[PDB]
């Protein structure tokens, strides 16, 4: 239930204004950090498979669920959705739009 946005290799680029209050984090901390930074030890593995697909193919991917740090160090649950779009003109990744929902 917020919207953030990311480089095609997983950095953050933009948090929706929701975003905040969910993981703790203000942009200014969390604006350039790899999604990678974040994601529980159990999750990251199956999470990178994921973002292989979304830069090969350009159709949504949807995350399993999975538990994402929070600036308190504990951690919740969410799923994402991911989809990369890419300039038709050098093929480089824009940017990739998440939406995560969040349990």
């Amino acid at each position: 239930m917020f919207i953030s946005r990311h480089s095609g290799e997983g950095k953050f680029l933009f948090i929706d204004q929701r975003a905040t209050l969910v993981i703790g984090f203000l942009p200014q901390e969390i604006l350039g950090t790899s999604f990678y930074e974040y994601f529980h030890n159990e999750d990251i593995a199956a999470l990178m498979e994921s973002h292989k697909m979304v830069m090969q193919v350009p159709e949504k991917v949807t995350t399993q669920v999975y538990r994402f740090r929070c600036k308190d160090n504990s951690y919740i649950q969410l799923q994402s959705e991911w989809r990369a779009f890419k300039n038709p003109a050098t093929s480089e990744i824009d940017y990739i739009i998440a939406k995560n929902s969040v349990f």
